[PDB]
Formats: structure tokens, C-alpha cells, sequence
């Protein structure tokens, strides 16, 4: 509270930290169906359904533009890519089954890099 | 953004200062209105009024026990006692008064102290 603060954390490198990790994302072979957002127009459904959509090259696009206030707000929206993934796909598909395989790859990342 | 912060400022001594500023109009002679909470039994439309009650001996007892996070939320709720004190008296009378002069107070020691 007012005058009281918990040690501060070391977060001047965790932007460079989140690119390296979104790197690691982008470059996964099942990466491709999150590459790029969702053609609205292309795809049946998607724009009335995902009330929030997210990809890859926005998250970077976001990053790279000081658009992430801190390490939470980053990870929001990653995890965000997977949910929209989980709520327009069976998991028994191979989109399905990328989106979850990725949540995997992501959350160990996460982990290892910070936790 | 994400590793990329303003020069931090000092605000070890906020609580201190808070606490200060508060004691003072707590013995302004124009502070009896302020003073306690009003009785919401004996007060006709108060509580349908006044959203959200706020009084001198509350603002002291959240300061006293952390639950302002910082400067900004206790100068809110010093506000907030003079806001209601306007939605609730006419500014002619003695109660307006005091309002207007215990504003006013406030807002020179809250600029002399922090600005
Ligand atoms: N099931 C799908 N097969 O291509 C699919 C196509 C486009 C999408 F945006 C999501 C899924
Ligand atoms: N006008 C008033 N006179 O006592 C007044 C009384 C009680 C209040 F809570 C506010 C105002």
C-alpha cells in the first residue's frame, strides 16, 4: 500500500526477454495457424464468434510498440491466441491440436524464463 | 510500457505526509462537520442520496490500516467528503461553507506538500 512496496523486481530486461520468447513462438513448426490474423472476410463465423482476436504478428507488432504495459498483459494475450483456438476448433483437428500443442510450448517458456 | 519506466519517485514518505495533511484538517476549526460519519438512521435521505459515504474519522482509520494503495486514492476519498458535503448542502449555509473552506484548505496542502 502507500509506502509500503514489496523488493522491487528487476524488469528492465523483460521486454527483450518476451521478444526472445515470442521468437521461439513464431519460429515452431505449428506455429502457421497463428502466424496472421484471421481473414474476417475469408472465414464463415470467425468475426461474430471471437470476440477478440489475436496472432502472433500482432502480439509482436504490439511488443515491439511499447503497446504491453508489463509481463501479464504479454502473456494475456498469448494465452488469449490459444482460447480463440480452442473455441473455433475440435481439439481432434490439426489446428486444434496445434493450438494446444503451442499452450504447452508456451507455458514452459514461461515458466523457465521467469518462474 | 514493459521495460521502459519513469525515474522513480520517492514515496517512502507518503503515508507520513498523508497522515500530516490529515491531522490538520481534523483540527480545523471548520472540520465538525467532517469529523464522523453521519448517521444514516437519523439523517432523512442520506443513505438513498449519498452513494457513497465518506467522512474524516473513515479516511483516518483506511489510512491507518494500508488500505489506501497510494497518494491518489486518499486524496479521492478526501474529495469525495466534499463532494457529498456539495450534493447535500446549500452553499449558503454553514455546512456549504465549511465545505468550500475545508476544500480549499485541503488543496493547498496537498499542492504545498506534493507539487
Ligand atoms: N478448420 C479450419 N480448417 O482450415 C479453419 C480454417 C480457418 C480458420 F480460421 C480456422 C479453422
Ligand atoms: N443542513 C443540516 N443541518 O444540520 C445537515 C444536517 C445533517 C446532515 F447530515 C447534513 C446537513
Amino acid at each position: 500500500s502507500m509506502s509500503v512496496k514489496k523488493p522491487k523486481r528487476d524488469d528492465s530486461k523483460d521486454l527483450a526477454l518476451c521478444s526472445m520468447i515470442l521468437t521461439e513462438m513464431e519460429t515452431h513448426e505449428d506455429a502457421w495457424p497463428f502466424l496472421l490474423p484471421v481473414n474476417l472476410k475469408l472465414v464463415p463465423g470467425y468475426k461474430k464468434v471471437i470476440k477478440k482476436p489475436m496472432d502472433f504478428s500482432t502480439i509482436r507488432e504490439k511488443l515491439s510498440s511499447g503497446q504491453y504495459p508489463n509481463l501479464e498483459t504479454f502473456a494475456l494475450d498469448v494465452r488469449l491466441v490459444f482460447d480463440n483456438c480452442e473455441t473455433f476448433n475440435e481439439d481432434d483437428s490439426d489446428i486444434g491440436r496445434a493450438g494446444h500443442n503451442m499452450r504447452k510450448y508456451f507455458e514452459k517458456k514461461w515458466t523457465d524464463t521467469f518462474k
